[PDB]
This record gives structure tokens, sequence and C-alpha cells, in this order.
């Protein structure tokens, strides 16, 4: 409303369980912290289905994985659907998923980490290798906005006053700089790039 | 709205002529930077007078001197009227004063930083000695709120989720630390406390 506005950030905590698992993720050992971007890679894919699916009813989808060795950043990105203010807020902190509590049960059962995409929180296993996510991301229904988390029990929401999408930056933790190699992302994206129907393209830089 | 909402802080760029004013006082020599308090005294006395003569119509109002080593930060207290969300973004940046250019004017017709008071701009004295200043007020008309700026051509403005009035804390620049010294305090306080009606209270610490 005001012209001299810039822009707007709030904070907001995490739901209970949302906290809970975070912390199971981030504060715990796990022998294939590798899993994650399989997780990102599938979530993408996902994000492009629901704007391709949209289409029968109402351009080149595809994925890209963006090492970053200057900033120590890994990114996954993505012309999907996009996610509004709303679904950052409702789908990324505030509210408890069913999935949350069961994934932390199937765990204490036996499970494994590489089962979380049953559970509709896959997207947290970025924190198995960053101490802080990004999600910068744009719908056609709404503006811009970044969501952020150092998994410390709050995550930010913050304005952006971007074409169609997604991008999701990860800040690894020291001892994860592996996942910002050329050849171990190509071995990783291989790995799991045969039941993903769109094109996943990796910038070298 | 939401119950894990925690807060919200907005930035807003100054008006143009507040920039100009602003740099031309943060970046500019002086001879008697000291002034700074007594303009502070001054609207917090201001404050007080607004309150009282409130009371008329529809307490021990004083003013505090509070200097404070470890955080090098000196501020101005008062429990005067305090000032809305709408005061703090209306009069504390985004809306021009007559005054923002006449106090320009007048300092380059040859007029002194005392003249300061009478173009209603005094509170941006505080940059003189001041690399930062946060003001914390409360209104009874609304929730408290936190201004912030470092003069770099935008302010904050910060939910805190306080009693009425306003604090004015300083960040004192590395050359101007006279200003927590007590002995310093007291001889500025009692070169203008002659005219305040008010209590004015240096704590000690
Ligand atoms: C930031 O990453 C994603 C946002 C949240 C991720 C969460 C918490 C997670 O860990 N797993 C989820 C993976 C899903 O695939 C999925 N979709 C339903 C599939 C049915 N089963 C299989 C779940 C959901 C439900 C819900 C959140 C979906 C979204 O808001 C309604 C959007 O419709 C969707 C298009 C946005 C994304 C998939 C985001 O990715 C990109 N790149 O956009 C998940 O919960
Ligand atoms: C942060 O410090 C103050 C806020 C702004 C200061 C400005 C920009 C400044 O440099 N100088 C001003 C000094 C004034 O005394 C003054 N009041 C009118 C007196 C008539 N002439 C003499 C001006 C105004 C007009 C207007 C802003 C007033 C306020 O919003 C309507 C409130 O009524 C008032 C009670 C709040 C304060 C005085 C604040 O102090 C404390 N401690 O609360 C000034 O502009």
């Amino acid at each position: 409303e005001n012209l001299y506005f810039q822009g707007m950030t709030e904070t907001f905590a995490f739901q209970a369980e949302i906290n809970q698992l975070m912390s199971l993720i981030i504060n715990t050992f796990y022998s294939n912290k590798e899993i994650f971007l399989r997780e990102l890679i599938s979530n993408a894919s996902d994000a492009c289905d629901k704007i391709r699916y949209q289409s029968l009813t109402d351009p080149r989808l595809c994925i890209r994985v963006v090492p970053d060795k200057e900033n120590k950043t890994l990114t996954v990105e993505d012309n999907g659907i996009g996610m509004t203010k709303a679904d950052l807020v409702n789908n990324l902190g505030t509210i408890a998923r069913s999935g949350t509590k069961a994934f932390m049960e199937a765990l204490e059962a036996g499970g494994d980490m590489s089962m979380i995409g049953q559970f509709g929180v896959g997207f947290y296993s970025a924190y198995l290798v960053a101490d802080r996510v990004t999600v910068t991301s744009k719908n056609n229904s709404d503006e811009s906005y970044v969501w952020e988390s150092s998994a410390g029990g709050t995550f930010t929401i913050t304005s952006t006053p971007m074409k169609r999408g997604t991008r999701i930056t990860l800040h690894l933790k020291e001892d994860q700089m592996e996942y910002l190699e050329p050849r171990r992302l190509k071995e990783l994206i291989k790995k799991h790039s045969e039941f993903i129907g769109y094109d996943i393209e990796l910038m070298v830089e």
C-alpha cells in the first residue's frame, strides 16, 4: 500500500511434531544421507505433474540440479506448479501431516530414512546434509515468496518485491561437501533418473 | 491470526529528503555533536506533555537517561503518550516534513546543527553520535512496535508479540564513547535540565 514499502518477513514456529522430526533429522546419524536428492527430484517431478495435468482442463517442464562451490550451496529447481504464500505456510510448517508422527513411528519400529517419501515429509530429508534450506516459489495465483529455516524451531516467509516454479537451495553441512562435486551428482542423478519422466539437467558451472 | 505466528518485520525506504538529511547528519563533521541529548530529552518532554494535556479532557511522568557500557548503547526513555505503528511509519520516515528541506537550507545558509529542534527533525541528530538507532514505543491505541535504522536508506518496523511510552536506543560510534561516562552525562543533563519540567533520572548502573 505504501510507496516506500520494500518488503516483509514473517516468523512462524513449527507445529510441535514437525519441530521433533527436524531435530531427529538434523541432529541424528544416518548411514546414507544421499537419499535427500531423490526426494527433492521426486517433489520437483510431482510439481511438474500438477501443472501438466492442469493443462488438460485449463513449454518444456524440466528439473535442474545446480551446485555452487563458492556459496557452498546445492539447488534443485523446477518450472512446475509453484506454491502460494498459504501453501508454504500451511504445508511447510504450521499444519501437521499424519505422516510426520507416522514416519517417526516407522523409524522407531526399525524403518529406514529412505522410506520418508511415502510419509509426505521427504522434503525435510534436506536437513540430513544441510544446516539451512531456502524455498523460493512462484505460483500463477500469487506473488513469489521465500521460505527459510535453519531447523531452529521456526521458519520465515519473505516477500520478493520470478517465473512460475520452485527453487530449493541447500546450504551444505561442513562434512557434506561431496554433493557439490559434478561426478558425485551425475552418479546420484543416474541412480534414480530411470523413473523420472522429465529431463534432469545438471549445471556444471 | 495463525497460532504459530511469532512476529513480523517490514522494511521501508526513507522519503528522498529524509534520506538526504540522514546522509548529511551521519557522514559530515560538526564541532558539538553533544546537542543530540538536548533533542532526545526535549522530545521525551513533549511526549509527556501530550499525555498530561490528554488527562485534562479524558502517575509520575519522568525521563530516564540509561548508559550501557557493555552493549555500547545510550538510551533515553519516557512514559509519555507513545507512538502507534502508523505514527512510527508516517512521522519517522515516509512522509516529508517541511522542516526536512528547510533545515538543510538553513545549514546551507550558515545555520547551526543546534537549530535542528525548530525544524521538527531534531530526532535525526541522534546520528551525529550513533551508527544505529532503535525506537521502541507503546501507545494506548496500539500494540508496541520497534523502529530501527542504520541510516542506509531504509528503516524497519517490527512487532513485539510493554508499558505506555518510548525508549530510544543509540548504538554509539567508536569515537563517541564519552556519552557512556556518568560524569559527562550528568554535565550534559544539567546544561539544559533548567527548562525541563519533568524529572531527568540518570541510571548510574
Ligand atoms: C518444497 O517441496 C514441496 C512442497 C512440500 C513438500 C512436502 C512437505 C513433502 O515433504 N512431501 C510432499 C511431496 C509431494 O509430492 C506432495 N504432493 C502430493 C503427492 C501425493 N503424495 C505422494 C504425497 C506433498 C503434499 C503437498 C505438500 C503438495 C503441495 O502443496 C499442496 C503441492 O501440491 C506440490 C506440487 C508442491 C511440492 C511437491 C513441493 O515441491 C516442489 N518442487 O514444488 C508432500 O507433502
Ligand atoms: C522519536 O521521537 C519522537 C517522534 C518524532 C520526532 C521527530 C521526527 C522530530 O525530530 N521532532 C519532533 C518533535 C516533536 O516534539 C514533535 N511534536 C510536535 C511538537 C510541535 N513542534 C515543536 C514540533 C514532532 C511532530 C510529531 C512527529 C510528533 C509525534 O507524532 C505525531 C508525537 O505527537 C510525539 C509525542 C512523539 C515524539 C515527540 C517522539 O519522542 C518521544 N520520546 O516520544 C516532531 O517532529
